[PDB]
């Protein structure tokens, strides 16, 4: 419908060596029973952004600066915790650096 | 898809007396000229929760504690400036108080 949900924030001053929430991946079809695994990848990814790939939450590790870098576009992969198919399509999302 | 991409949230220990920024409403065609209006309405919107109508930016006002209240439902809804007819149709969004 033109309406833009894919983005996370991280409220810069924040950051640091102690981690933030960033969000969280999560498919309509997670029941919760921890069978679907959120694969994290892109910019930043394994670095600056760490997922738990049972909870689906990211976190920031590091020490963030807009002026830097103003936002990273990361993708999200929600695969079957065995079978490891693709349940969703993989999409993109943006974590943007706040001012 | 079943991807979920329309819940914020807040970290209850940024949450108090100073506006804590929540999320970001926004269409695809929003063209940045400030033509579209953004409206908040349910849970909250326009006491807990606060926007500015030309950025999209949501704020909290208040201290949130999860104990008391874990979610927020309310309503996204763009419209153009003066014609105040709706653009897009509304859309549902939670914020989340973290833990």
């Amino acid at each position: 419908s033109g309406w833009v949900w894919n983005q996370f924030f991280v409220i810069e001053e924040y950051t640091g060596p102690d981690p933030v929430l960033v969000g969280r991946l999560h498919s309509d079809i997670d029941s919760g029973d921890g069978n679907i695994k959120y694969i994290l990848s892109g910019e930043g990814a394994g670095t600056i952004f760490v997922i738990d790939d049972k909870s689906g939450n990211i976190h920031a590790t590091k020490t963030l600066d807009r002026e830097e870098r103003a936002q990273y576009t990361l993708m999200a992969q929600a695969v079957d915790r065995d079978t490891n198919r693709p349940l969703e399509p993989p999409s993109e999302f943006i974590v943007k650096v706040q001012d």
